[PDB]
This record gives structure tokens, C-alpha cells and sequence, in this order.
């Protein structure tokens, strides 16, 4: 049944709650972003109002074939009325089109639902600064102190320099980047840019990218694999067998693959710096796992919450075990005591 942490008290609203059938008493279904665990259950047969960003609305229409009359896109950073309740969508710094939602309840309570986010100090100067938030529904994916990772910028720098060195040493090397959802486009776009290539990909992936309002996108991507030296493949094919196979498909145009797997966290982060990352190599194939995250680190999450000073926190991730729930509640209390709210 719909869990309580997907329901917004005092409204008829749910968030990211499309796989429970008809939720009893729900007048509007919000969708924070186009990732499968969140949209699971939507299709062309859905007949309730869906509220989301413009980009998420492009993907609903084009990829899932939801009918237009049920898609209600909202502009960001703008006070809007939905079924008699004031709401605002804010940028979540996750994947393209991903938002956080502020709800202003009739009784005067103010609720922020983060959806999926990567907390950033720039959020401290949005419309959030302007009033108090009583309740926070929080993306707790990496709510534990072992979870450190570099900035997105440092990671991209590493990848650009690595790729550029490799292809300049060997002009017959191919670069491959794995993907399995939207997000992390910067990785393959930045590499293609330094190499003066377009990124080549399947027709399904090209369609998905054309929904995302990325400026100058027609200049950066293509379905002609033959004219590109940066290829995108399913994350599943980023392994020695899948890459050898793919190399055979290119008709002796290339004699070496350099491949990137943008993972979330991996335990080499506990010890190793970005400068120090090394690939796994077999023959003429090398695979780099790079820690490019679109979720808050533990420290970024802590800073956001200590800034916001919420009266009550409701976690939306890692809620399935008592040991996780208990550990999270302990961190929330430390943070509260340290900051004095
Ligand atoms: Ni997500």
C-alpha cells in the first residue's frame, strides 16, 4: 500500500506514488524526476493529473506516451496554485528536470519535499531563504559519514584530461561511456567537446536526450556511430566481454578502448583521492570507475539541514530496515544539538 512518507498531510497530494494503483483520496500526483523507481507505474493509460517540470513533462509525453491533457508542467521558481494550495518547484541539482517541491498548507505549515537532490550552498539563496520550513522529506541516500566524494567539477576535469591524453597518444583509440537513465550527461558531453567529436548513441537514447532542453544539443550528439569517437552504451555492456564485442563491430577503425563507468559511491573513496584513480586493464581495453554523484555527500546533506533548521525530518531513502532508520535518527539528533535548533 502507499507508504506514509509519499503522502503530504492536509492535502490530497502524493509524491512519486504511481505504482499503488488509485491512491484513496489523491487528487494530484506529483513526479519529482524521470527515474524509473520514481515514475514506476505511469503509462498512456493514466487518467489523473500529473504535476512536474517542463522537462519531466517532455519525457512523459515522448517516452512513456502519457496523454497531454493529464500532464501539467509548472515553471520553476514560481508561486503556483494547485487544487487550492500554493506550491513552488525548485531546482534539485540531480538529473535534468529534477525538482524539489515546497507546499504551503492552509493551516500555515510549510513542507519541503527534496525528491532526489545534491545539496548545494546555492540553494541557501533560492525562495527557501524567505520563510521557515516546518517539515522536510529528505533524500537520505548517503546519510552516513563514510560517504565522501569530490565535486562534480574535479571529476569532470579528471575525465577530460584522461581522455584527451589517451587519444592524443593514440588517434586510433575509441572512448566509451556507460549510461542507464538520464543524469550525468556532463561526463560524455565534456569528453566529446575536448576531442572535437559528437557523441554517438542508439536511436532510443538520442530521443531521450532531445527531450532535455540542453542548448546547442543538435551540435553535440548523433545516431551516426561511424562519424563519432565517443560512443554511449548501456551500463551493462561496460565490461571486458561487452567492450571486446563492441570493438569488433567498429570494423578495424580502432585498436584500443578507453571506457568510463560513472558509479555513485564505491569504497575506494574511503582511501583514495581523485588524482590517484586507476583503471582495470585487459589487453587493449581500460575501464575507469569515476565517482560522479548526483546525490548529496554526508557533509553536504548535513550543511543543508543545519542551515534549514526543520522541526521534523522524514527520510525517503534507506527506510526499509530498523538499523538504517535508527542510525539516521541518531545523525539528525547530533546535527540538531550541534547547531542548537
Ligand atoms: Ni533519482
Amino acid at each position: 500500500t502507499c507508504p506514509f512518507y509519499k503522502k503530504i498531510p492536509g492535502t490530497g497530494f502524493t509524491v512519486d506514488a504511481f505504482q499503488y494503483g488509485v491512491v484513496e483520496g489523491c487528487t494530484a500526483y506529483f513526479l519529482t524526476h524521470f527515474h524509473s523507481d520514481h515514475y514506476a507505474g505511469l503509462s498512456k493509460h493514466f487518467t489523473f493529473p500529473v504535476y512536474c517540470s517542463e522537462i519531466t513533462g517532455n519525457l512523459l509525453k515522448n517516452k512513456l506516451h502519457v496523454q497531454e491533457q493529464y500532464i501539467h508542467p509548472l515553471p520553476l521558481d514560481t508561486e503556483c496554485i494547485v487544487n487550492g494550495v500554493k506550491v513552488v518547484l525548485l531546482d534539485a541539482n540531480h538529473c535534468p528536470g529534477a525538482v524539489m517541491i515546497l507546499f504551503y498548507l492552509p493551516n500555515g505549515t510549510v513542507i519541503l519535499h527534496t525528491g532526489d537532490f545534491r545539496a548545494d550552498p546555492s540553494m541557501e539563496r533560492s525562495l527557501l531563504a524567505d520563510q521557515k520550513v516546518h517539515m522536510l522529506y529528505l533524500d537520505t541516500t548517503y546519510c552516513s559519514p563514510e560517504y565522501t566524494f569530490p565535486s562534480q567539477q574535479e571529476v569532470i576535469r579528471f575525465a577530460i584530461n584522461t581522455a584527451f591524453e589517451a587519444v592524443t597518444l593514440n588517434p586510433h583509440a575509441l572512448v566509451v561511456c556507460g549510461t542507464y537513465s538520464i543524469g550525468k550527461e556532463k561526463v560524455f558531453l565534456a569528453i566529446a567537446d575536448v576531442l572535437g567529436s559528437k557523441v554517438g548513441m542508439s536511436q532510443e537514447k538520442y530521443k531521450t536526450l532531445q527531450c532535455l532542453n540542453i542548448p546547442e544539443i543538435n551540435s553535440l550528439i548523433t545516431t551516426d556511430m561511424c562519424s563519432s569517437l565517443v560512443h554511449l552504451l548501456p551500463m551493462m555492456q561496460i565490461n571486458f566481454k561487452g567492450l571486446q564485442s563492441h570493438l569488433k563491430k567498429c570494423g578495424g577503425k580502432y585498436n584500443q578502448i578507453l571506457a568510463f563507468r560513472p558509479t555513485g559511491w564505491t569504497h575506494s573513496n574511503k582511501f583514495t583521492r581523485i588524482a590517484d584513480v586507476i583503471p582495470q586493464t585487459k589487453g587493449n581495453i581500460s575501464i575507469y570507475g569515476i565517482p560522479y554523484s548526483e546525490h548529496s555527500s554526508y557533509l553536504e546533506m548535513k550543511r543543508f539541514v543545519q542551515w534549514l533548521k526543520p522541526q521534523k525530518i522524514i527520510p525517503t531513502v534507506n527506510v526499509g530496515t530498523w538499523k538504517s532508520r535508527s542510525t539516521m535518527e541518531k545523525y539528525f539528533r547530533e546535527w540538531k544539538l550541534e547547531a542548537g535548533y
